[PDB]
DNA sequence: TACTGCACATGACGA
């Protein structure tokens, strides 16, 4: 119940003072929407770079308004490409905003301005770096060696505006991985081709950053490869220029045979960087590195030590030019009630409630457990019991000549078992995986022709495809490609599953004197375990069969997701207790960002095909965005409903909110919990409750879709969920956020960090154009 | 097959 944050006071911030001048734009009155808002955004941009200060965008009334600082002086105010052209009015009056004042709309000019010369104290310490501006701030020093590679410690650093007033800073460890020792002047120009768009540390002397390899100069370290005023000079040359002082060795004697990187700067110029001091950034996300990640993974005791540490070592004392400011040691701490979990409704009128008198902790592990054998229980089961539609199982011909059969029989034994009033019964078809090619076209030419054949009798398909490419950081184009064709040219409904996890959960016997396949547990996939989930999530989930729902109205009537990404739309739509669920797709314009009136039209049509079902008149709706929330996207939505209030689809005084769910935050929060000390535990630090929650302000707040009892292992990651319009109360949308994810669809007992709505979209979304 | 926590990704630097 008490509860710690990683948001740290700022003491001093009196004098420091934030002087801008608003300008407003003219550029073409063509406001495209979607296309003028977009070059708003590339202006600030391109001024940000250029001038190195802070240029912010005020986009109120006109949307135009853009925040030029007052200590530039030669201000260009006509700026060029951008297709037409531009040019900047000021709105006069020089403004002077200040952090003991109150809520303005000029306070996303003072978060700026704060965030910009606080990173000028820690950007001069000689034992700290930074990979890139924003980034977060690394001890030079390895926190650990770990064999051939380095990990390094860090902390970001994020103003906030501060819930009991005032301003403050969010922080949270990162980890990164390095190797250790450098490219090496002795890479000849064959491997150095090898590593471009690679990342890697730039010891520049001193100054350490990171940037992208874009290629390999021509030019060695020692040979003449740019010019200071005509005079050739090499980069060895350059680099003994700019060197200030006592200079390490290390940047005034470099090997003048060695090669060197190029790679774009931030105002895109091209620069050179000598092969020697660049150390290669160990993408850990590209390589299963199962071992390494175990490190990056903080209890919450080292999470807080190392947030804290840092505060209290590079923070208590900044000199912003004349300010002295200082982050207070104590972070914000509070008293709450936890949202408890809600009733929830399994099949045969049971219902699932936490137990308001156990102690929290005992209670939710009881109710988490509870989800699963619920379920699973004959006499309770799912919410929604019906039989199966005709079913399809598709296997590629080399696995159905093979361990195909065996898979077949175990996996409807598994269905039957999980949804008994089903009556799974698929037929089994095959498409000839050998006979084309085994890449993405051959595969496809292959699916297609059993479909054009009408082989795929019934509307749902289940598809056993061949992984193309793997590493967990590529691209499933094959999955994605048969669900747009099999439902756009046929009307098929399509679910997939790979042949490789299954592949090794079978292995051939002889028996009666005959080869036959049958199981085994060696290693590479638990195959009971791997027959439950996918029958739950590929065939039961696969057919709209709910297992349990929500007993009691959500805040909102209805609540809908919304992500795009690579020109692939996703739309969700969750109402009565997660009864009506509709997912549906929809390819857009632009790769992330959907056009003002592809928002109008999905909407209005999916949820007209519903209210005839929702039989309480709707009146309070919510849209959760993936990502940030462009306004054209806003307007569709205000628009759609405006209209049925007036048709009386819905009530006429009803109203909308839409919200954006920030699965990856901007200024990253956590919280903390206490308990008894216990010698493993010094300090007593330990996970927050499932259902904590935290409001900094009226448009900004976090929920604990995942905490306490759930967790395994780590700290938990809070939710940072942020208004972007309406008069829903932030802590009611936080409500039905952590309501709506305790629908633990895919794997009951468990938490599960999304809310269902924008957790549908990922699922659907991993099938993008 | 599925769950979390993790590094991967708007906006200042630097050959």
């Amino acid at each position: 119940m008490t509860l710690e944050t990683t948001l740290f006071p700022l003491e001093g911030l009196e004098g420091l003072t934030a002087s801008y001048q608003l300008y407003a734009v003219k550029g073409l009155s063509g406001l495209d929407e979607t296309e003028y808002h977009k070059n708003v955004n590339l202006l600030v941009r391109r001024l940000s770079f250029s001038m190195k200060a802070p240029f912010v965008a005020l986009s109120r009334d006109g949307e135009q308004f853009i925040a030029v600082p007052n200590y530039v002086t030669e201000f260009p105010v006509d700026h060029r490409v951008v297709r037409a052209m531009v040019k900047l009015v000021p709105t006069g009056e020089p403004l002077n905003l200040r952090f003991d004042a109150a809520d303005d709309e000029y306070d996303g000019l003072r978060l700026r301005y704060l965030d910009f010369v606080l990173q000028q104290p820690l950007f001069a310490n000689h034992h700290l770096w930074q990979p890139g501006s924003g980034q977060p701030f690394f001890h030079k020093k390895p926190l650990k060696r770990l064999d051939d590679v380095d990990l390094y410690d860090g902390v970001s650093v994020r103003a906030a505006k501060h819930p009991e007033g005032g301003f403050g800073i969010v922080c949270d460890a990162r980890s990164k991985f390095i190797t250790h020792t450098p490219i090496g002047a002795r890479a000849d120009r064959k491997r150095l081709g090898k590593l471009i768009n690679r990342s890697c540390l730039y010891k520049m002397g001193d100054h350490w950053y990171q940037f992208r390899i874009d290629a390999v100069s021509d030019w060695k370290v020692g040979e003449p490869s740019l010019f200071e005023g005509n005079v050739p000079i090499s980069l060895a040359q350059q680099l003994v220029r700019t060197a200030g002082n006592a200079a390490p060795k290390s940047i005034i004697d470099l090997d003048p045979e060695g090669g060197a990187l190029e790679y774009f700067t931030s105002t895109n110029e091209r620069r050179m960087a000598p092969a020697e001091l660049c150390f290669l950034i160990e993408d850990t996300h590209g390589r299963r590195a199962a071992k390494l990640q175990r490190q990056t993974i903080l209890s919450p005791s080292e999470r807080r030590a190392r947030v804290n540490g840092f505060i209290r070592r590079y923070l208590s004392e900044l000199n912003i030019g004349g300010a002295k400011l200082s982050a207070g040691a104590r972070a914000h701490a509070f008293f709450t009630e936890t949202h408890m979990p809600p009733a929830l409704s399994f099949g045969n009128g049971t219902v699932l409630a936490p137990d308001t008198s156990k102690d929290r902790f005992q209670a939710m592990q009881e109710y988490s457990s509870m989800r699963r054998t619920m379920m699973l229980d004959k006499k309770v089961g799912f919410f929604h019991q019906d039989v199966f539609p005709p079913q399809t199982l598709l296997l590629p011909e080399s696995v159905k000549k093979s361990w195909g059969p065996a898979f077949a029989s175990d996996f409807v034994g598994t269905v039957q078992e999980l949804y008994p009033a089903g009556g799974y019964r698929p037929e089994i078809i095959e498409y000839r995986d050998k006979a084309y090619g085994g890449g993405v076209p051959g595969q496809m030419k292959a699916l297609l022709e059993v479909a054009e054949r009408g082989e795929i009798k019934s509307g749902d398909v289940l598809v056993m495809l061949h992984r193309i490419n793997g590493a967990p950081r590529a691209q499933d184009k094959l999955a994605a490609m048969v669900c747009n064709e099999f439902e756009k040219r046929f009307g098929k409904r399509v679910q997939v599953i790979h042949s490789d996890s299954p592949g090794r959960g079978y292995k051939r016997i002889f028996k009666n004197d005959k080869p036959t396949y049958v199981q085994q547990r060696g290693r590479g996939v638990n195959i009971k375990g791997y027959l439950k989930g996918a029958a739950l999530n590929k065939v039961c989930l696969g057919n709209s069969r709910w297992p349990f729902v929500l007993r009691d109205p959500l805040n909102a009537d209805v609540t809908i997701g919304i992500d795009v990404k690579n020109n692939m739309a996703v739309f969700t739509m969750v109402a009565e207790g997660g009864r009506i669920v509709r997912v549906q797709r929809s390819r857009s314009r632009q790769r992330e960002q959907l056009l003002e009136s592809q928002v109008t039209q999905v909407i209005t049509e999916m949820l007209s095909k519903e209210l005839p079902e929702i039989k309480k008149q709707v009146q309070r709706v919510v849209i959760h965005r993936d990502g940030r929330a462009w306004p054209a996207e806003i307007a569709g939505a205000r628009k759609t409903f405006a209209d049925m209030a007036e048709s009386g689809l819905i009530a006429v005084d009803a109203d909308v909110s839409v919200f954006e769910v920030l699965k990856s935050s901007p200024a990253p929060l956590r919280l903390f919990s206490f308990e008894e000390p216990t010698q493993e535990n010094p300090k007593g630090v330990i996970n927050p409750v499932l259902g904590s929650w935290l409001k900094l302000s009226e448009n900004d707040g976090y929920i604990c879709t995942t905490g306490a009892p759930l967790l395994l292992q780590g700290t938990a990651d809070p939710l940072h969920v942020r208004k972007a319009f309406g008069p829903m109360a932030i802590e009611d949308a936080l409500k039905d956020v952590f309501d709506l994810s305790c629908l633990t669809w895919p794997k009951p007992d468990s938490c599960m960090r999304l809310p269902l709505t924008i957790k549908l979209c990922d699922i659907a979304l991993f099938d993008d154009a």
